[PDB]
């Protein structure tokens, strides 16, 4: 049985110090009141606590692991998702009217395309690969193929969805649009860095797969304050919570 | 756990010496993470790794046993597979355009009715013998046919199919445009290689019986570096890999 008091702790840490809105602290509210009731384990009020929290933190610690190898430290978070000196961060003014979508697509192409720590990497190992490829690997690198099968979820049917024509259109049209890029071979690049942010999106809102349930107990160990593994230079997810 | 840097170490050695593509290294990556994550064992990722190799390698090992009864030395095999010296080898630029069944097909007419190394014995065996006879005993002898049965394909099936007569004018037409033959004699005898080589093909794809099991386990001794049996002049498999 948790006290609303409790639950506001748990989804302010997780939040990097952001204190939730009037809104989200009646949803907390009736989380706490569901527990002291028995309607409600314990466990399952505290997931969905920190489910709220998965637009803000989620974005920045999958991005980072998938492009550069290596989740952002404790310290870093901080400055990605909550911070007096970044004037623009994700839980502020400039990130207000970017849906949770929109979020992942605009960390993928930071980090991948541009000056971003990813670029060098990501330039040499997706070039000359075509978009259904790109697709197909990078769903069995986060999802799984495996697994995802055993969820029930048809891997053929939703691989095939994404690289669809219509959709690269789609995509091809916004890359131009928005990002700076005029060359023919950039335009190509940020378009599968905007695939790969789809991927990582429709990960985090099903619950399946590698990165997800990694994402996840990381963002419950940062919930009581204190980050257990916290590497001055980054956590690799995979090792530090198997 | 791999690494995605051990996994390439493990497909070169295997394609000895021939550094994967750009699209096959985003495969074996995602194998890599998939066994950091728990969402597949050690030995799955290693046998998918080296599944790739199949149209490069093992369409070397598999028929020069067949035709001269023993596989070819590591120093051999380098020849045939990746080296400076052939200019044309299975994994160089002449045989780029060949699919994995059409490879079979090459090595198979080259050995068995040319001024290839198994001519002369394969010249004595198979004269005056039907083209369902021919299908029908090298089903048995590649393939096992007790094997397949307990392994659940209905044997029967799968023979008429091979030896109808619509297969059987395919290859006729496909023998004489191709190769430099014109004799009533030499033609017949090269349908019956071209057979034998598709049925070689659909044992490997399939992963049953006796030859494609020894195979298997010749790649993967091959795959860390150092091949273990090593005879000069050949070999094997039988012998080697019980
Ligand atoms: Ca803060
Ligand atoms: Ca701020
Ligand atoms: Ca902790
Ligand atoms: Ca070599
Ligand atoms: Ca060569
Ligand atoms: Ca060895």
């Amino acid at each position: 049985a948790y006290t609303t008091a409790q639950l506001v702790t748990a989804y302010t840490n997780a939040n990097l110090g952001k204190a939730p809105d009037a809104a989200t602290t009646l949803t907390l509210d009736a989380y706490a009141t569901q527990t002291q009731t028995g309607g409600l384990s314990d466990a399952a009020a505290l997931t969905n606590t920190l489910k709220l929290v998965n637009s803000t933190t989620a974005v920045a610690i999958q991005t980072y692991q998938f492009f550069t190898g290596v989740a952002p430290s404790a310290a870093g978070l901080d400055f990605l998702v909550d911070s007096t000196t970044n004037t623009n961060d994700l839980n502020d003014a400039y990130y207000s009217k970017f849906a949770q979508e929109n979020r992942f697509i605009n960390f993928s192409i930071n980090l991948a395309t541009g000056a971003g720590a990813g670029a060098t990497a990501f330039a040499a190992a997706y070039t000359g690969v075509s978009y259904a490829q790109t697709v197909a690997t990078a769903y069995d690198k986060i999802i799984g193929n495996a697994v995802a099968t055993a969820a029930g979820v048809d891997v053929a049917a939703a691989v095939a969805f994404l690289s669809r024509q219509a959709n690269i259109d789609y995509l091809t049209a916004f890359v131009r649009a928005n990002t700076p890029f005029t060359a023919a071979a950039d335009i190509d690049l940020a378009v599968k860095a905007a695939l790969i942010g789809t991927i990582l999106n429709a990960a985090t809102v099903s619950g399946i797969g590698g990165y997800a349930t990694a994402t996840a107990a990381m963002i419950n160990d940062l919930s009581d304050g204190a980050l257990s593994t916290d590497n001055a230079a980054g956590v690799n997810l995979f090792t530090a919570y198997p």
